[PDB]
């Protein structure tokens, strides 16, 4: 009964017939769109939420999961601090010329010109592998300094967390890392996956990573300045397997940082809380603030029971539709919903939106809803058959405000 | 295994070639060699014109949207065929001395059909509420639209397809359109998949088609205009379902051609040859003549019987080895071969190049081609973490020319 948009609990309810109609004959169809206040709301409470368990936490925005530049500054803004996974992001990050430039570099290829000038900022650098390390170092002795560095573990210890990105933790290479001069182990990183609801995995991981901090404390002598213990947490859309067919709630924020923080306050109390705790949460921080708005633009059936439809956004333009049943929904003041199939603008047969999901009777021109779609998603358009749509930001005075202008020919 | 001894249009390169490719652009970077990719242009064109005189070879822009491919095939007498509007206007901005196009797909916007309406197009449509949209259109220019219908070629049962009118009461549909003002019927238009290499299929399809004209001529006494036969044959690379591991030779254009046409002779004689048979393949003409270059940028494992290793590209840059095993070469000189992982630079689980291949052991700075990926990889590359790498055109004279820059931020 929550299929009619203002029916919803979406953020984007408020949303009338007309408004949207507005924001497509402005900026066209299909088309992005972002709320600012519920965005940034979430952005906020995260940082209470982590800051009220302990007090030398920092939030890190990941870059890939919203990369548009104006949601960075934003972030920025209320003290997120930048984190990247490729040169390209290190390199978006500095042309922002952002005041403050601390910054986080993950990834498993770093080019030399990368690393130097993270050298020369002083940056966080996790390593998951080992030639990174010694790439570091020769520029770290061409560059007369030494070179504060990180270690990407994976939690092989734990059978849901089990990787091939990062050291095993199941030592051997802090044995090296110390013989070799003018490196310095300086913190740890840990991100174990994505979409994680099973907050089990982040107890497991921290309780092992707190270990490791234990250990590295005695065997070495050494204090760590971070432990960065990635993203990962579920977002509000179920996946195609789950029987839930409604979106979850935003996952209470309060509770994660909780679970994963509580295996390590022994050894972070040790520290004298100067060990900084890092997160990098970010599907679960800007999935539910971003909406698709796309057009019915064709019919293929239309009887009493079924109809199936063309719109003008298939799987090139929110391609995660294919894992998650993001929640869609209509504008219709309509009672009597069919079995509706979903088929985007390209006659290739994996291009459908949804399969089996019941719609009231749609026709040409007629609109849609696509929400949660806000992680890893608008970065990944192309210009495959169809170009990039817009992406609208409906800011914090509600206007509307352009950030990815509709590519044209 | 080695460049050197493969079957590759780029077995003829150097070391010094490749490593002065990414000296100049940088890796990774997309080669296209012109030679080979007009060569393949020109026989098919040979092929169907030695079976029938009015056979038109149509360029299929999505497959390899690159302006300048486009305008190389154009040169050489292929029509453009596009999907989509943006495709459409992307060739009406090409100002081409010759206006014929083929408008098939889905979704044809307003502004689009007033444009291909006044310049004598060959409109394919797929569903029935296109049909009337552009009698609407058609009526307020005082014209009558000719349009082609898109056959589902449902009697044959790997061609069965949701795309089209079903041919297996299609004349329920016809007979509608008879009764339409400002339409008139003008063309068939049929494709049946893609990666077909059982052209039993097309065959079967032909003769269908065949005798669906025959009809349409006895009962409403109508001889097409054109007979659109599609795309859709089989590439290089193998899908990594497939049991095989080494390419498959360029499918014999002439062994297609013959077979399809055959069917239909007796209809396009009976019509003193004046249909118009068009062919829209795409993958099988330009799929092996573009290869990707890639280094390796760190090693995660490395004993004598496995080596897992980081290269700079990966899902994101060919999404296509997600479903195929494309070719990949080395440029070393070594007997040794081991079971080899080829990580892309993400972290992310499903980012491979290939999973099981065995090469010879391989170091930071090696260098890999991978083969024949001219088709659906280079249009969607997108800005997902790295930003889009270069295209290089290795022209007829065997000198570099930049079709795509390198992208930075
Ligand atoms: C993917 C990723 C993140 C964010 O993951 P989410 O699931 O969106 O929360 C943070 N840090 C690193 C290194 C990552 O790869
Ligand atoms: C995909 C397509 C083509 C090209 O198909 P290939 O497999 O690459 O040969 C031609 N015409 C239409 C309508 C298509 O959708």
């Amino acid at each position: 009964p929550m299929s009619k948009l203002s029916d919803s609990k979406s953020v984007f309810s408020k949303l009338s017939n007309k408004q949207i109609e507005t924001i497509i004959q402005r900026y066209a169809s299909p088309c992005f769109i972002i709320d600012e206040n519920a965005l940034l709301e979430r952005a906020r409470l995260f940082q209470q939420a982590i800051l009220n368990q302990y007090q030398n936490s920092i939030a890190a925005y990941s870059v890939k999961t919203q990369s548009l530049n104006t949601i960075i500054q934003k972030f920025y803004e209320v003290g997120f601090i930048p984190e990247v996974v490729s040169s390209d992001e290190f390199e978006q990050i500095q042309k922002l010329q952002l005041c403050d430039k601390s910054i986080i570099f993950n990834g498993p290829y770093k080019n030399d010109a990368s690393l130097i000038k993270a050298l020369q900022l002083n940056a966080m650098i996790n390593c998951d592998h080992f030639d990174e390390i010694l790439r570091i170092a020769k520029i770290a002795k061409k560059l007369n300094i030494t070179a504060k560095i990180g270690l990407r573990i994976a939690d092989n210890k734990t059978p849901q967390n089990w990787s091939r990105f990062g050291f095993a933790l199941t030592f051997t290479t802090i044995d090296k890392i110390q013989q070799i001069a003018n490196i310095q182990l300086a913190g740890l990183h840990c991100h174990i996956g994505t979409n994680i609801r099973d907050i089990s995995r982040f107890t497991a991981m921290a309780k092992n990573i707190a270990e490791l901090a234990e250990t590295i404390l005695t065997k070495y002598k050494l204090t760590l300045e971070w432990i960065d213990l990635g993203g990962g947490l579920a977002g509000i859309s179920p996946t195609l397997s789950d029987k839930r067919l409604q979106p979850y709630n935003p996952f209470d924020l309060e509770l994660y940082a909780a679970t994963i923080i509580a295996p390590l306050k022994e050894y972070l109390n040790k520290t004298n809380d100067k060990t900084k705790l890092i997160f990098e949460l970010g599907r679960s921080l800007v999935d539910y603030s971003v909406a698709l708005l796309t057009t019915i633009v064709g019919t293929r059936e239309q009887n009493e029971d079924f109809q199936s439809l063309i719109t003008d956004a298939g799987i090139h333009t929110i391609p995660t539709i294919s894992t998650y049943r993001h929640p869609i929904y209509h504008l219709k003041t309509d009672s009597y919903h069919k079995k509706t199939l979903l088929l985007g603008p390209s006659c290739m047969q994996h291009d459908f939106l949804h399969d089996d999901i019941f719609l009231p009777k749609l026709e040409y021109g007629d609109k849609l809803l696509i929400d949660g779609v806000g992680a890893y998603n608008i970065s990944r358009n192309n210009e495959f058959i169809h170009l990039k749509p817009s992406v609208i930001l409906i800011d914090k005075n509600q206007q509307y405000q352009v950030l990815r202008v509709r590519q044209t020919h």
